[PDB]
């Protein structure tokens, strides 16, 4: 089934390209106490996402199908919220990608089982994408991770209010 | 005039981001005799465009204004044709970016004079973007450049028909 | 079942070693308009094939079995056509490896399922070999890939005749 | 007018050397929640400032005039406040360089127009210095940049009081 | 099942950390004819084990669970013999890690199937750990590997007695 | 006195190995606002500690005595508190290593004088270890260093309570 | 005979300097289907020619004689046709250097025997120059090399006419 | 005006190519006390001149015009004295390039204003060439720069006679 | 005589390709006390042999003749014994390549004189191949080299029997 | 005694910062026959001085005290002559740093004994600073070092008068 | 006392230069089972010895005294046995440097106390030389280090006789 | 004739080792105006001489003969003057190596013809040694090379007297 692997590959590529533009957008406009920390972290996320975005589209051509990474396709086949414009707060960026990475990781997790029987090599690549996406999810989640000595509500980065 | 420099910077960033996704799209789906030549050349163009896309948005924040590099903004503030989907021919890719680079370079050329008096530092960056865009225009134009011994109609890469 | 993993590993190693000598042979004797393009591309294919040839034989020793990479074994356990001698045409090289990579990739695809239950780690390596082989198949296939504006018959690289 | 370019070059060099010693001073003595973040950021600012300090003095010798980068000249031709001694707070460092970079950038902006007609090459260098200084100004300003979801008063890094 | 992946990941991490300290211990105290050969080989094993020890604990945090790599946990959740103290003989080091790598590799092999259905991405990482552990097992086993012309009893490295 | 230098070297090695596992443990499980800052800082501390851990054990073999870096020895010859398990708060990590580095540095300071007369070369190495340990102590202490404009109580990273 | 080695060395240097300016000239002005392929290939030829141009003149000074690499000497001691000006066709560039490299290689081949008896070290250098020149001749000749399946007349790169 | 930018670009390229061959000529044949100092300095000048020679010709093709870097053009469009042949004295080399760099820098300075209105991007490149040429002029001028304690007549490098 | 240089070049290439597959075969299957020592040494030999195998075939194309490096040609134009299959003993590997390198070096030594008069450049390359082959012969011969204090019979690596 | 180590560390840092600005000042304005030789040598001295200036201030924070590297402190806690302004002669620069390095080295030599008992680790760093300062003193002293065949009065670099 | 530091420095330099030529001599002529192991190990020892040989002589010039590293001085101020000529056995090389490194290390240990009071910086360098020499002593001693399971008599590398 | 190649190789190695110690000796003790210039130049000569010293001895072992690079052999098989001790003048160093390099180069030139018939590969290496030795001879000779505008008597570096 070539159509099945294309669906899993093309859907993953569009999500990676969406995260590509969103990580870079927050990379430039993040503000607050953790602006520079997230500035550097989002650039590393961008480079890891961009690398796998190349691999996914390369895998699309490898199985004999075209790759659609156009701007209209990113907006069209959205299915994910768009990052807000203007200056972004550090606490807002942390909460945005905490949910975005988790949502993308869960979708990739399902696509792995959809193609594991017909295309284990493509499923191997999708597992590697799920690995880096869930790792990035942890790196955003750890900012507000509860500990025995501190719930880490994020009040210090959100004008005194829990995030 | 902060509004003038933002207009020149934001308009250039959106065009660079459009070329970013278009060079990479042709990078993966180009086909024909010159597919691998353009594959490598488009990746170099992508890296040069991406680097200046970072500098332009960085200059936006440097003058005190937010940067809009979101996917919807690329589609919204288009003003440039979209690259076709599916498998792309090498002759089609050459002619697409020959006109696209030239159109972008002419617009950047006008923005340089619009901000040279109020923001010479930003105009200095826009000149550097115009330099790399017009250089890429030559690199696409040279495929069909007429010579005394050969008009270079591109018939060999376009099913026997002049491009 | 140690015998099953050895069969899949040893058969893949011999095919990689055959492609090793064939890519390098075409690397030196390719001729025509695309001689230098294929010269560089075949060297990259050679380096990727050689690296995985090391990994496959290393995996053979890791599971406790000897590795047979001798010259007589490459000729003996052939099951693949031999590249022609003498000066090779660029269109001939493109069509040779288009079919050779596809044939090798299909065989590796079958070996993955043969060992996925008894040796998932070896199957993981075979998936990585299938990934690079099918990627190389695309890189040879793209020279003659049909497009909406051009069928890309390869007449320009084959003395006016469709390849 | 050689005297005009020397004035713009020598005044810029002294300001860069002042920022050189001030960024490094805060680099070692910064304290608080953002001490290590600023520690790394100030070292990058120091390296960029030092590089352009070399270029400015090199340009001075290139136009045929001596370069005065002595310690007494930094103190003499001050015209900028001195960074406080002892342990420095992170919020204090952020506010110090937010104003210092902006003041230096505005002065360099004026010097560009003073020499653009008689020495466009020197004005080109001064534009590059203004670029990196205003970029560093943004990197300090972003710590307290107001956002729709958070004014970012810096209370968390200033003992509960808005910075 | 989060508990299942944590069990496989945490158990593998403790075994890797045990091999970490054991390879380094033998790295410093190995003696005999093959002391320097094993000195270098054990350092390479240490670097490969340490890298995957980072990946395993990183995967633990990625799936949302804490990582226990404390010294007491290495001793507590032992289940593997401790390397002897004092000066170690080369033949003793070869036989120690021949069995240790094999025991660890067999356990990781079982954990792959335990989590392959619920967490294929984690199973993908465990397969990579099993790959490097079984490769290191071969590198220790080859010192005493029987050949048609020599049984390789190791008498030369064990005071004239077969190892 | 060989026994004196062994005592100073072996005791320092065990403390370095304890800090090795503790910095890496906090490196993976740190949480809160400063989780990523400490994540990077603890990895640099880990690399510096690991390098000197190699030098100390190498010096042990150089003076003619075995090196004991086994896991049981780290737990046995403890004399330092164990880092807590589970998710660690950033303020908890800062206070843990502030005291741990200081305690280790004071012990190494005493060992330098114990061996300076009989083994100045070993004392030279112990001085280098004390240098990097006290430097790391400052890097943890600076998070809560009092300043004229801010006492830096750490309330922002400790749920509103002074650390 | 110092005069004999100077003649062989000085004549080779002038030919290398002529090829230096000619490869770079075609590097910038080549046009057609193979413009970018030759653009890259001519830059590699330029770097290899320039390196040996340094070695030849260095050998001239080593044997105790001055080196004449002036522009007038390149034009004066020509004895080779000049590359045409303006935009150059890819087929024209291929045929120009196919004959130019061959002519230079044959002359260097004769100079090797002229100095092999009196200056074997200089003859050793001239052999290395002949090696790289004849290698470059093959790299230009392979574009039109006849094959059993294709004569490679170059009609596709020469407006339908055999080159 | 395309003709205006071509004139400024082509005239600068020929002067750079002339300095290219002249710096390298003096690089090999310089003699005296400062032969090795100038040997190294002239090689650095050669690399900087060669790099900008590439950029100038690349800019020529970017604006849509051919580039003439042939040997006959260097001799034809001379307008600069030729470096003497044979062994060159260090004092002679210093005085030759002191005037040559200054003459070239003054001409480039005039071309910047000739094209600043019609082609600011090309004028930006010409400013960068003027920067490196005037920097090299200082590096040659400093050998004989008068000081309060020493006029630096160069008598020590010119057989006792002031240069 | 083109036929003479082709004979010397083609015969050397086939021998290098035979040693290529044989060094790599022993690289993977060597066993015994010196397995890892030879494992590393054979990989270095493989890289040196492979590099000169490229140069020899490149020289074949440079003189205008095709290069035959196919697998069947390695087996056909053998004239050298084949390395045994299965697990190889370290003493067996040492004795195999001691004779193999010597036999290849003697043949290359004869080919140098066969082509030194008609093709000194090719003879220069064959001398470089003889240099690396005879160097590798020494590196295998030194394992059993007799010394005044020890005949080095290899009994320790050959089950107590002299090799 | 914390006050003792601070005195030795702070006094050394100010002297290093003074040499920092003085080496760089002479680096840009040195003139005469040895201008370029000293230009390069002073840049190497600057990099070595700057590196130890970082280490000294880092050691200050490591022992728990603030670091004062401000411009006013360099001028205030002077105790060393200031380098002259304007163009500097090479002989003047050589004699300036010959005495300056020696004076700084003697002071650091005394501080080593002042803190060797209370702070051997800090004394270890001060010894390393004395090492590089006395090495730089030799590198300036060697220009006028007397030899059996030449007193090296420096008349050639000082307008015919002994330095 | 300048004479005291010169004595310790000059005596150490001559011993390092003696070990320099001896390690390299054994590096080329070592034979037996461990020839290649010692070949690599002796090259690393040579590089470490050569580096400190540079530092010692550099320290000699730094304190104001000439450095005598001539060949006659190595033979004259010998006081160490000369390595035998001809082919050297591996067991002979191991025993030669086991005693040579120990003898050199003991002498350097005494020189440290001779100059620690008058020249602590030089004593610091001599401690670093003693560190690397005693480390190399361990690396040679470990070949015959006794273990609980094996006395490691070296019979396997010494024709069946204990070394 | 093995004895002939050994004679040429061993004699060249001893001369290279003599120049090794002499270049390094002058590298440390050179004095005068050109001390630092020669300091750097002699270090480059040392590295080139040392590299070929390794190749020569490696070639000795490759042809089956031992290599004698001991200190006594350098003094014994001298046949070259010894460099003077103590502080060396720059003019003395220039004249010493001008004659030393020339004498060594002439001897190597004769050895090439002595072994060219029996050992062309060894003669190829000796030609490469003669190349670097005669190049170094030029680099020392150029300091006093006569020019049309200056005889370059070296009076400025030799207390007013011609060298
Ligand atoms: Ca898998
Ligand atoms: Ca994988
Ligand atoms: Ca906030
Ligand atoms: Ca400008
Ligand atoms: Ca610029
Ligand atoms: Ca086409
Ligand atoms: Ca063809
Ligand atoms: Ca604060
Ligand atoms: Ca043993
Ligand atoms: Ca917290
Ligand atoms: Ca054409
Ligand atoms: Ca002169
Ligand atoms: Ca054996
Ligand atoms: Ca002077
Ligand atoms: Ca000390
Ligand atoms: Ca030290
Ligand atoms: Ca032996
Ligand atoms: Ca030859
Ligand atoms: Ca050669
Ligand atoms: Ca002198
Ligand atoms: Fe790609
Ligand atoms: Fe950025
Ligand atoms: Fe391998
Ligand atoms: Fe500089
Ligand atoms: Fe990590
Ligand atoms: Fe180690
Ligand atoms: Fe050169
Ligand atoms: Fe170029
Ligand atoms: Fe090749
Ligand atoms: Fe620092
Ligand atoms: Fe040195
Ligand atoms: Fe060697």
């Amino acid at each position: 089934d070539l159509k099945k692997s294309v669906q899993a590959l093309q859907n993953t590529l569009t999500e990676l390209q969406a995260l590509q533009l969103q990580t870079k957008q927050a990379h430039w406009n993040v503000s607050g106490t953790l602006w520079y920390t997230l500035h550097e972290l989002l650039q590393d996320h961008y480079e890891g996402i961009s690398k796998f975005a190349d691999d996914v589209a390369e895998r699309q051509l490898s199985v004999g199908a075209s790759s659609d990474g156009r701007a209209i396709t990113i907006v069209a086949a959205s299915r994910l919220p768009e990052i807000p414009g203007g200056f972004l707060d550090d606490a807002q960026v942390i909460q945005f990608f905490t949910y975005q990475y988790e949502t993308v990781g869960q979708r990739i997790h399902q696509r792995v089982g959809d193609v594991e029987k017909v295309d284990p090599t493509t499923a191997n690549l999708l597992q590697e994408v799920e690995h880096i996406i869930e790792k990035y999810q942890w790196q955003m989640r750890a900012f507000l991770q509860n500990t025995p000595t501190d719930p880490n509500t994020g009040f210090d980065i959100n004008n005194g209010k829990p995030v």
